This record gives structure tokens, sequence and C-alpha cells, in this order.
């Protein structure tokens, strides 16, 4: 069993992770990583931000070919059902459980 | 100003909002939008995913060209530095404040 | 039938609430009000607060000043389990579902 | 130069903590610790919890039978402003920083 900051170790070395609390169900955490994108790119191409942002990102960079714009790496739940939660956040109870398990 | 319920409600009709308390600075936070993916697309083009998350939807999809995997909305929030954080969360502060405003 | 808005709104006026998924298990969340004490009463009397706390207060607040100390609202989850999870907080999923419901 | 794993640890043992960007405005976090109170005092005594709440316990729990209710440990951030905040969260980016230094 581990603490969550273990857990956590776990995650940025690319691991899935879980708690025992969570009895089993195929639930797991993970590390999506970090990148930094080109603003060109984000206006012309990404499909998974909404309009306005990219509205912005085209105001202030025009047709920049060298600017970037870093997105963090971010913790995401495999759940139950199937579904990727985008953007897991870890409860009181998560962060304080020593009951914290290696997936894969 | 609104409430964090009326923001929650913005974001979800693509706005960019904020709270007062937050004192401008340039930051805001928005909606990130819900997609379904193919499995074969996971394993073999997806870069932002770790390995360990591509090998296991390859070992329980193979080469299926129909499987789909749902990826959530989420929120983000774009940082005064300039940085998108992927998964913002809602602080008992944030929840419970009712300085919130549209900024686009 | 109500989005997270709608269930901040009826938190806030002391209501007790849940996601519809929740029925079975008998979970709900509800909202601790806040209060203001005086810096002697936190030092000298507060059993919730750990030592190192009532330390740092005692000596950056000297009691002699009349000042008192905000304690703010936060929410609370009833567990399955009957347990009092004191600082609840919102997945990306709760935030943005319209299955929440009034349980008192 | 701490990890929020190690933060966490120092947590548990008492500690306030902190990330060194906080320096600046003297926030920092600490642990409340757990107690289980006995179902009369819910109901009878304790101020900080709302009429429907302790309403719910009344009728949920007899007092006769014995039983007493778990309030959890819990996070809270001694914000910049000087105020409590119950229920702190960690963010992403709190999560997976390093930048963690021990303030008591
Ligand atoms: N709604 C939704 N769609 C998803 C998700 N994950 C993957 N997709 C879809 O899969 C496409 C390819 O993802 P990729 O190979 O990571 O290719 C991505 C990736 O390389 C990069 N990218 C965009 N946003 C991020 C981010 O937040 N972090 C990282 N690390 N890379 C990102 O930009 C490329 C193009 O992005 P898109 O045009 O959006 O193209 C994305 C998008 O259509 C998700 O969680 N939600
Ligand atoms: N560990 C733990 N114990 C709990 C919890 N809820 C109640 N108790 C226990 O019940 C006692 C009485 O609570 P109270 O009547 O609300 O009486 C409280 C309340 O009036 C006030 N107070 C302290 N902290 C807060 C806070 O964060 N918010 C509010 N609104 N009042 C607070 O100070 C009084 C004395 O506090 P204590 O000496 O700690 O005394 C507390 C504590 O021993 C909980 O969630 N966790």
């Amino acid at each position: 069993s581990m603490t969550f900051g273990q857990a956590l170790e776990s995650l940025k070395r690319g691991h899935l992770v879980a708690r025992k609390g969570w009895n089993g169900k195929g639930m797991f955490i993970f590390m999506r990583p970090e990148d930094s994108l080109p603003t060109n790119m984000i206006v012309n191409q990404v499909k998974s931000l909404p309009e306005s942002f990219k509205r912005w990102v085209a105001n202030n960079h025009g047709d920049s070919e060298t600017d970037r714009i870093k997105f963090t790496a971010y913790l995401c739940m495999k759940a139950a059902d199937g579904t990727i939660v985008n953007g897991w956040l870890a409860s009181q109870t998560d962060m304080l459980a020593n009951d914290w398990v290696i997936v894969e």
C-alpha cells in the first residue's frame, strides 16, 4: 500500500494507480503529459478548444509561426464506466489515504 | 457579478469567465469540449496520453475500427503567466463566491 | 434535474443536496457556516486545530489586539459509510452534471 | 524543494507547509484532526453545522443507540488575507510541483 505522495511519484513516472477503497471496478488514474504548442496550430487546427479561446489566441498572436503556449500535465481518471474524466481531482480522503496501489 | 452557478452555465455555452477577486492579470477559465475517440486512433496516433494507457487500450481493443472511448468535457485555466492549466478545480471560495464575471 | 449551480444556491440556503446516482448509497453534501473567532479562543480553547497552527496564531497575533479570525464556510459530504468528509470537492463531472436533487 | 507527497507527510505530522511562491503573501496549509462525536452532541450541541444536517442526524440516528459519527481530517489554508479557508484543495499544479517547504 502507498500514500498519495508515493502514488503521485508513480504517476509522474507514467504508471496507472488506484485506491483499494475504490474496490476495483477497473478504475485507475493516470497522468497526461505537458506540451508546448505553436499558437498558429492552436488557432487553425486544434479541435479540442472552444472558439472563444482560439479567437483570443488569434487576436494576440496573429500568424506567428514561433509563439508557443504551454499546456500543463494533469491527472485523469479512467472511470468504471469506461469514460476518461479529464482533470481528476483528489479529495481530502484521497490525499490523506494510505491505500493507494499500482495498477500498471 | 455572478454566482459560480451562473459562471458554469456561461462556461457550458463557450464563454471565458473569471472572478473579480483574482484582480485581473489576464486570468480566465474555460471549458474544453467532450469527444468520443476511436480506440485505434488512441493507440496509434494520440500523442498526449501515456504509453501505459495506450498499451492498456491496445490490449483490450486490438485493431477495432469501431470501438470508442469518451473523453469528458473539463475546465481549464489560462493563467497569469500564460500557461494553460488543464483540469482547473474550484476551491471552496470559488464555489461559494458571487464575484464571477464574464471575460468573453 | 438541477444543475450544480442550482445545487450550490440550495446549499447556501441550508439544504442537503445530492446527485441522483448517490441515492443507493445515501450520500449527500451540505454547507457548514462561516464564523469569526477571537484569537485567544483559537489559541487557548479550540480543540480541532493542530498545535502548530495555534502556536502560529499566538505568535503572529497578540490577543491584546482585538482581532478575530474568519473561518470560511465550506462544503462537506455525509458519506456512504456514514462519515462526514470535511472539505468536499467537486469533480469536473459533478460541476457539469444536471442530475442534482434536494435531499432536505 | 519538497514534492507534494512529502508536504502531505509533513502535514500529517502536524506541520504548516507552503509552496515557495506563497512566501510573499504568507499563505500556508495545515491539517485539522479527525474526531468522532456522539450523535446527541451533534444534534444538541454543535454550533458549526446547518440545522438541516442536525435534523437529519436526529432522525436517522436515535441517540439511544450508542453511535458516534466520525468527522474526517482535512486540509485548510491560512490565506493571504488572513482568513482560514476550510477545505483546501490541491490544484493539478500544486499536486505536481516540487517547490513545497515547511513553514513550521
Ligand atoms: N475533446 C477531446 N479530444 C481529445 C482528447 N484527447 C485527444 N483528443 C482528440 O485527439 C486528437 C489528437 O490528439 P493528440 O495526438 O494528443 O494531438 C494533440 C496534441 O498533440 C496537442 N494538444 C492539444 N491540447 C493539448 C493539451 O492540453 N496537452 C497536450 N500535451 N497536448 C495537447 O494538439 C494535438 C491536436 O489536438 P486536437 O486538434 O484537439 O486533436 C486531438 C483531439 O481531436 C480529449 O481529452 N478531449
Ligand atoms: N475534529 C473535529 N471536531 C469537530 C468537528 N465539528 C465539531 N467538532 C468538535 O465539536 C466541538 C464543538 O463544535 P461547535 O459547537 O461547532 O464549537 C466550535 C465552533 O463554534 C467554533 N469553530 C471552530 N472552528 C470553526 C470553523 O472552522 N468554523 C466555524 N463556523 N466555527 C468554528 O469553535 C468552537 C469550538 O471548537 P472546538 O474547540 O474545536 O470544539 C468542537 C470540536 O471539538 C469537526 O469537523 N472536526
